[PDB]
């Protein structure tokens, strides 16, 4: 049908054609007659992957024979999301398959639906390591991500009576046709045991074992014929564990339950046993693959040319004691060279500065799951507070607040600080949030060491956030510019030469019109509810987070209803404000805002007086699948974070790409990203962080903002009365009391500009011709924001490897 | 190389090389440089799968038009085996597979020695479930194995020290590919809740509910292109369940174990809770299939025109109630209808006279877990203690004898009194067995309806355990007779014309010595042992057990050692004595007889003046395939259960098919395999059933053997003070307390007739021709003894089908 999809060959669609019949009889054991949609997806699946082996088994032989600097990316999460339609994309088969799929009387639109999102992360983190891993192979890196293979990956969110209802993500249900199970080789990890001191060093003994089972997934790059390997590892008991008789066979699943269940809480430290047994399985059996791998090229001095390691954040900060043991009590190298090996191999990726979100493990948890660690960890403390004291002598307030001991009722161990002391280079997500880790969390560790110190400004794969999910905006754009900006996000600049073509404003509004049909139609057929596909698509979607502020988008969207009800004959540009998120299982406020956004809907969808003019909906259950579906909907992308606490987003960056307008505060990527397009371009408002500051030095009264906005007092008002719950009058009281007395995101403090700024974009959207002059505008500068650009400046700045855009053979 | 493996065809081979090499590739991801032996065995097993499939698709399709009445085989146990052999030899690709994997510079044997054993099953009862599916299928009935997917099978055996010690058999690790999950089919099962009653009859409310995912395994004709189905049940959490957030998602386990664990006891009950969840989950499952199935044909009096239950042993009892529950509760039938259905459908297979191994389940367990299904028992045996009544006016002892409810200080549901009120048919499962359920536990029933009780002597495949363990006498029968004996075994009797044949004689006994060549070879290489294979292999291989009286056979085996001390210099026919089977891990007696044997053998394997005379070998891990080696390699079978307490035995029918001579009571199937083979023809000794009531009404008192028999005196003397045992003395007291003073299996009764009867085997083991020519005579009246003349039977007396040898197309 569309360019960009490739070709479909007669030859390709006949030999695609037989291999889904032969996976359909051989591999399903289905006859035509009884096969069900299920059936035909996985056919596709089968028959896709097959592209992938050739590719796959050839790349990893070729990193064999090159031997190559090799970079593991070390994270809990990875947000795959589906991979069929990603598969297609990278190997240019999507057009072949609609074709070959189409002659045997199928649509490959409805049998990708059927797939499930891989969905082994909560949000943003868990997103930038799928992404990354899409630009390490499109960039022909030596790469591999290495996590857990969680049965249960983050929740389904039901909505019940408007309130948050949790299931079971079962993804594993099916089958997982992508991954390939390697149980031949399977590690042991070790836990509890003590320490032994001897003649021949220090010694782990009476450790439980716990196997970790790899299960591989392939990364292809983006028509390079590179396949990259996601190795994620399971929890297997030794078969002599517990070993009446029934019971200790049962008991196996409490082994078995380190690889069981992600843990759903984004940006929020939960210090529980099971997460930290999560964190060093992932950490054990990946250190000891790659030592492997290495020794299969006595000699560790090569070891970090040989080998990066990047940590995505402190979750598997253990790494780092961990390359410690395996050097110097198994290797038997002596402290200080194995202590030179660690940091030239170990990178940390810090991705926030939300204080409740830093990992800090008591000790006596530590002392007991993994004594050998915490005597390392006490080894690598006295040793850098040695450096401390000799460069700052005298400076005893130093020396307490960069220990990586935390004194207190109970002891923890600060594992950021545990990262920067044993890291070469540590970076920040965002420009403004680098700058923040030096002024302020991480100053005396900049101070110390400012040469460790970059950023790395986040990135989305234009595949996925783009080409996959709005195949008509990557063909106008590519029936203008070509095909190469796919892998070359910088080349969108061009488009700024096309922001007065007639034809080409003409098509932008077309592409979104038709998504926002495409879209309204699916909220039909999935969800029985009617909106009018004229109005703005107003979108905030993102994890619900007090600090990610629901709740002044709230307070915008109650403000237009009081508008609308005292001035019902005026003209309003009409709004869809579509609202969506999951909040963590604990997180008390984040499920009271999910109940109040339902909580107005039924006001305001159910006023007559309102007619289609203002329409609010709550999106259940999103996910990565969503995303790419209501992403290229949007109209306005919603990023309005308290300065100083979105680190950088990435949700923004997406949104940006795909030809909604941007209003937010000057948090995060938002900085950079009105800077690239523009700030007569993006619709700014609120304090910046240095006002933020002002009103914490002075004091928050939210008081004063209550006294002196009547629009403001009305809505309070509103909120405490039941105007908005009449069966449960106090429902809201939670909420309006955190407001009032305890609000550490200031809404309040940014609701008068936020109003004006919303009116400033209902002035804008009158103008169809000058709002699609400005989307261009935005488009034609989002290539920054490629993690392509992310990667190569990690590979040339921390990892010292050349990225690649040369072809591998077929 | 032999013809009875089949042709290997040019375009055969070919065929099979280049999809070994496809497998290897797409299915393995492996390219030939990194693949193991472990890869190969897949590859291969893959390629022979795909034969598989047309014929399976074909069978199922075919049973949808041509409508037949459908069996269905309820067990909790399928003791399998390996499949990649048996697939082979039922596809005639055996010599295709070895000339393909040959030109591939592999080794096929070796590539089948890596299978893991499915070993879902504990012995006789399980392997006969597994014996009866491939008969069905080679006769060509539409016929359905229903199970449970036990995630762990019958443990893994090691010895340490002399003792049993049990290790979890793992078999899923590497993946089944014989299975085909459909988790499409999948199916809810309910426990506890409770019962309402209403207008509209009885409802069962506020269940847990369970879910059911079934597994397809494919079951191969002989030769005829039917491929039936064995579906196996495993255990799912609904995705609601327990739905703080981690611990409920944890708790899934809960409601999973159940089809997590096979239960490892032979020919006992365990009354635990665990275990009556697992007979109702595959009861509830399959019924809510069988009716599904039934229904894609409102009217229930053609259901028994349609389907047959099969109840193996009172397992599945539960079957009866729940026809009732589904035909009355759900279908709305009146009482009387539903169990005129319900008896029609079903019949019931007794395995078992030993009063330790009969379920009489606890009525508090089950008023719990299955309220309703309590009631329907109540019921059932007002109206069956009303019939009892009517037909035996004042027989108020027979009501207490006949009644399903034990009354005692805990009420019990006898569920073979269940079983017997719910079927038509009711079968022992040898000649002499059925008589005893007649004379004794079921002489009531009986009376009462003498009609619905039969025999049906067991049988074993002679595909699996001649053709498939014992290629050689396959081929030497072969070359005289031709192949059609292997599914017609009656056919055998054509070689009692070759009894007096030299060529024929000469070619026996090369066979039998190859076998020992070949097992003695196995022992050496995988357990470093060096054992005479001149020597007469004396084996008893079976579950540990005080009633098959592997004790009697020790005490045999001292006889000779203490025979051989007293006269070093006499000569005594060479014997390797090999004692093989797993004790139930909470049989603390089975456990002390393994250690007594192991005992014995480190006395007699290292005494110099015994030579290589004498050697006494445990075989570990006794399975289906050590019985594969370890049979055809037998000269004697040990056979020696106390008479009435084998019901039938089928490790008995494995050794006369594999040229051993058998030495057995007149005990089980063993009375009939001497009435094939003549009594001259079978070393018969011992106590008949009316010699042991004899003993019994008179007192069964061991002193008497202890003071008359100075060789027994001799062995208990050594037992006691420890020459088996010198480090601790008294190791086996509790051996010979029970011997002496509490013996239910009067092993000191058969002692002298014993060991006499052994001597009559030495004397013939010395004339080599006239042993072999009592082997023709064994091997040539076994044909009764194949499960086919069994299905047949029971197809034609219980079934109410036709079998029939003809094929269906390719
Ligand atoms: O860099 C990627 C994104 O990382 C998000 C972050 N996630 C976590 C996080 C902690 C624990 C468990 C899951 C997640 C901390 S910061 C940050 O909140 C986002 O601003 C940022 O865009
Ligand atoms: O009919 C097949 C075989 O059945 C055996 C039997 N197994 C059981 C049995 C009970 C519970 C769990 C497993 C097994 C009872 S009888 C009998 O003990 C054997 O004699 C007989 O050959
Ligand atoms: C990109 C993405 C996020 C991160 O969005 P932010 O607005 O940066 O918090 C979260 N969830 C999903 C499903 C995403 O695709
Ligand atoms: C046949 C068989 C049995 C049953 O043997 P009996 O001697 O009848 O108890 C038990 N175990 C295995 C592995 C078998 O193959």
């Amino acid at each position: 049908q569309i360019s960009v999809r490739g070709l479909a060959g007669v030859e390709n669609v006949t030999e695609l054609k037989k291999n889904f019949n032969r996976h359909l009889h051989f591999t399903l054991v289905k006859d035509r007659n009884v096969a069900t949609p299920r059936d035909y997806y996985f056919a596709l699946a089968h028959t896709v992957r097959d592209h992938l082996v050739g590719r796959w088994i050839r790349t990893q032989q070729h990193y064999y024979e090159k031997d190559p600097k090799r970079i593991y990316y070390l994270s809990l999460e990875f947000y795959m999301g589906r991979t069929l339609q990603n598969t297609m994309v990278n190997l240019a088969l999507e057009n072949a398959c609609d074709e070959a799929t189409y002659q045997l009387g199928l649509d490959m639109e409805e049998l990708e639906e059927i797939e499930e999102d891989a969905g082994l992360g909560n949000g943003g983190l868990g997103r930038l390591a799928a992404c990354f891993l899409d630009s390490m192979a499109t960039l022909g890196l030596a790469a591999y991500g290495y996590g857990i293979r969680y049965e249960f990956g983050i929740f389904n969110q039901k909505i019940c009576g408007g309130w948050q209802m949790e299931e079971a993500d079962d993804w594993l249900r099916y089958g997982n046709p992508w991954e390939k199970a390697r149980p031949e080789f399977t590690l042991p990890v070790h836990f509890y045991g003590r320490v032994e001191h001897t003649s021949q060093g220090a010694k782990w003994v009476d450790t439980q074992v716990v196997l970790a089972m790899p299960y591989d997934t392939p990364v292809p790059g983006y028509r390079n014929n590179v396949v990259n390997t996601m190795r994620l590892w399971s929890a297997k008991a030794p078969n002599d564990f517990n070993l009446g008789y029934i019971q200790a066979v049962l008991d196996r699943n409490l082994a078995e339950n380190i690889s069981r269940v992600l843990y759903p809480n984004d940006n929020f430290f939960e210090g529980k046993e099971l997460r930290l047994k999560q964190e060093y399985f992932v950490v054990a059996a990946t250190l000891q693959d790659i030592i492997r791998r290495f020794k299969s090229s006595t000699n560790f001095d090569a070891f970090p040319d040989k080998v990066a390691i990047q940590l995505n954040d402190t979750h598997p900060s253990l790494a780092i004691p961990e390359l410690m043991r395996v050097l110097v009590d198994l290797e038997r190298l002596d402290w200080d060279k194995a202590w030179e090996v660690t940091v030239k191999t170990c990178a940390y990726t810090n991705h926030t500065v939300l204080p409740e979100a830093l990992e800090r493990w008591p000790v006596h948890l530590l002392e007991t799951l993994l004594p050998r660690h915490l005597q390392i960890i006490y080894e690598i403390n006295q040793r850098f507070l040695n450096r401390v004291a000799a460069a700052f002598p005298g400076d005893v307030d130093r020396l307490r607040r960069m220990s990586l001991v935390e004194e207190g009722a109970v002891k923890r161990i600060n594992m950021a600080h545990l990262c920067i002391a044993g890291s070469h280079a540590v970076n920040g997500v965002a420009r403004i949030h680098s700058e923040i880790l030096k002024k302020t969390i991480f100053k005396d560790f900049y101070e110390l060491e400012p040469h460790k110190f970059q950023n790395k400004t986040n990135g989305i794969t234009p595949r996925r956030w783009l080409v996959l999910c709005n195949p008509g905006l990557a063909e106008i754009i590519a029936e203008r510019i070509g095909e190469e900006y796919i892998s070359d996000l910088d080349q969108l600049r061009k488009l700024l030469s096309y922001v007065d073509d007639e034809a080409f404003i003409r098509d932008v509004a077309k592409v979104k019109q038709e998504n926002k049909l495409k879209f309204a139609a699916y909220l039909e057929r999935e969800y029985k509810v009617h909106i009018n596909p004229n109005s703005l698509f107003d979108v905030q979607v993102k994890r619900i987070h007090e600090y990610k502020r629901q709740l002044l988008n709230c307070l915008h969207v109650i403000t237009l209803y009081n508008r609308i009800k005292k001035e019902p004959n005026k003209f309003v540009v009409p709004r869809t404000v579509m609202i969506g998120g999951k909040a963590a299982p604990g997180y008390h406020m984040a499920k009271m805002i999910i109940k109040l956004i339902t909580a107005i809907g039924d006001v305001v969808n159910h006023d007559p007086v309102v007619g289609d003019r203002l329409r609010v909906i709550f999106l259940e259950n999103y996910r990565v699948s969503l995303a790419e579906k209501v992403i290229p909907a949007a109209d306005l992308s919603e990023q309005i974070s308290t300065a100083g606490t979105e680190a950088s987003g990435t949700g923004n960056m997406k949104f940006m790409l795909n030809g909604a307008l941007t209003i937010g505060t000057m948090d995060g990527a938002n900085v950079e990203m009105a800077e690239e397009a523009g700030e007569e371009n993006f619709f700014i408002f609120g304090m910046r962080v240095e006002d933020v500051d002002r009103l914490d030095q002075r004091g928050y009264n939210a008081q004063e903002y209550y006294d002196r906005i009547p629009e403001l007092r009305q809505i309070i008002e509103q909120l405490s009365s039941g105007f908005f719950s009449p069966k449960q009058p106090d429902l809201f009281k939670d909420i309006v009391n955190m407001l009032m007395h305890h609000d550490r995101f200031k809404v309040f403090a940014d609701y008068e500009e936020y109003v004006k700024c919303q009116e400033r974009v209902s002035a804008l959207y009158k103008n169809p011709r000058e709002w699609t002059r400005m989307v261009i505008r935005n488009i034609a500068t989002s290539g920054k924001f490629s993690s392509d650009r992310t990667i190569a400046q990690y590979a040339r700045e921390i990892w010292g490897v050349e990225p690649s855009r040369q072809r591998l053979p077929a």
